[PDB]
């Protein structure tokens, strides 16, 4: 397989399980409480490393205690943490997360040291990005750095995979550099203006994105799987039917495992099925980063799928 | 003034300011992030101590770092922290809080060591409660302990003040022991079944509570002040018109300062105005516990109010 570079956030997730999300001005008594490592960057780097990728992660942590402990944890997930920088005088990004009784979540993040991953730190990784087969990024890192890295990858024929989360509009300059884009329905709408509630709307939104220069458009549809579209031709690839207990990190798992399968030269439909299997396991498990499956578990799940 | 005992929670508040609260399955990027001491118990103990009460606080913290630092902080707010116990092997209660652009908040709590404040630890404070002039409690401590303390106070002619927050139904056995109850509109509805949207509904809900044995019923009405009712006769006491920037801890400030004025023998209407002044300052300031005003500030605010 070729080599993967993930560039993105690292957060300290503070997660409280409760029955129902609190409404304005209300206090709700929750149950289980956990502090764990997270961040869309780190979650996708862990999904790639645990599923078998050859992956290195460009990220910034603070030098608070959790910042000084997270690189050691990530190295054990088969991630080359050489390009994870520790920013002195700053604290690691934070997420405050509520998970309801049905397994849905709401997340509020604070950038912290993730905001120090700058164009200059990207430029210091130019050779690493140029030599990689693929670059996977999200939108929890400064837009300027995402753009700087997409440009380096574009110049060197490094595949640019962008999971455009959390949702925001992006400049056409950045969208023209992306090879693979993986919005959920909300993100697809934010990027194109087309609400996606069915496969017909998914093809409409996909076409706008293809019109921006993006060849492979994968619009994730929750329990309905994904609308896969390559330069206009699209199809729905259903996910696996499982009993969801906590949907957090589903998307992150899908992305990291998706790129691992593509870098092993599995064709797109098969890579999507591999990623659907990894994400299906993840939604049957509690927590975000801890819920990401290992390669042997993903294969065992696929092997049982007849 | 007589002596006050506050019995209630201590939490580590993690507060993220954002523009709008996240909806289900969404991630929202916030701005300012702070960790500060909080808890309805500690916030009311601080509001009482800073406004001039002679107050002691019965509470339980964990022996995590924040637990071992919070008693020292609370002692500086003129609070006798002798009855704050440190529970080995447990972590301090936690709150995860989002504050929106308009200054509204949503809170999710995890009990942690607050759940160790038991009937046996209450019973160990029997003389302290019996000797106090008033006992102020909230519903972030085990119901059984609230009940044990209300009983001791009741037996010794110690005024029982209960701020029934967060909202839940309470047994008639407990309501019969309360002398002063201070629900907000949501809590009044939860306790009586009567939605409170005006002064007519407030009198209806107040009457149910008087019918439960509670002589003084104060139903807080947000920016509309409070419906004050003593054994049936009620009136609205408006609050002060201010520019709210963060409404968190408004209720807590109102309660602690309310009891301070009552223990200085100010009649009820004047005590409510003093408390309205303290809470009005608090809503013009960011954060929960840090927003609670000191006696000199409250008086200066009242002195300017002509
Ligand atoms: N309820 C579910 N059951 C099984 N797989 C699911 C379920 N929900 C999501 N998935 C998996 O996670 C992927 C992403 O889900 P989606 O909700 O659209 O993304 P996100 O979590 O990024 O918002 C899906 O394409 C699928 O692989
Ligand atoms: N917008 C406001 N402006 C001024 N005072 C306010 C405002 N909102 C609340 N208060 C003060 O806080 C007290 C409690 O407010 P309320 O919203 O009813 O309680 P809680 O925060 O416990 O839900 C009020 O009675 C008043 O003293
Ligand atoms: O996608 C899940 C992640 O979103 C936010 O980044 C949290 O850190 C969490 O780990
Ligand atoms: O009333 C504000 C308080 O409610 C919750 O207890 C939080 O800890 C916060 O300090």
């Amino acid at each position: 397989a070729g080599s993967l570079v993930v560039l993105g956030s690292i957060n300290a997730d503070h997660i409280l399980n409760l029955q129902s999300f609190p409404t304005p001005g209300e206090t709700v008594t929750g149950n289980h409480y956990q502090v764990a490592f997270g961040g869309k960057g780190a979650n996708q780097a862990v999904a790639a490393g645990r599923s078998g990728a050859n992956i290195a992660f460009i990220a910034c942590t603070g030098d608070d205690s959790i910042g000084e402990s997270v690189r050691q944890q990530l190295a054990t997930d088969n991630i080359d943490i050489t390009p994870v920088s520790v920013i002195k005088g700053e604290s690691t990004g934070v997420a405050l997360i509520f998970v309801n009784g049905e397994g849905e979540n709401v997340i509020g993040i604070h950038a912290g040291a993730n905001a120090a991953l700058s164009p200059a730190l990207v430029e210091a990784q130019r050779e690493r990005i140029a030599n990689a087969s693929a670059l996977l990024m999200q939108l929890e890192s400064p837009l300027e750095s995402v753009m700087a890295a997409a440009k380096i990858a574009h110049q060197n024929k490094t595949i640019v995979a962008l999971n455009p989360a959390p949702a925001r509009e992006l400049p056409d300059e950045l969208l023209a550099l992306v090879d693979i884009i993986t919005p959920n329905e909300t993100e697809a709408e934010k990027l194109t203006g087309i609400r996606v509630e069915n496969d017909e709307d998914a093809a409409k939104a996909a076409q706008v994105l293809h019109e921006k220069g993006i060849r492979t458009v994968l619009i994730t549809l929750g329990s309905r799987g994904v609308w896969a579209s390559v330069n206009g031709e699209g199809q729905r690839v259903p996910g696996f039917r499982v009993q969801a207990v906590d949907t957090i990190a589903a998307g992150d798992t899908f992305n990291g495992a998706l790129i691992t399968a593509l870098l092993e030269e599995k064709p797109l439909p098969e890579a999507i099925r591999f990623a659907h299997a990894a994400a299906a396991i993840a939604v049957t498990r509690k927590g975000a980063q801890p819920s990401v499956p290992w390669r042997e578990e993903i294969d065992a799940f696929l092997d049982r799928q007849r």
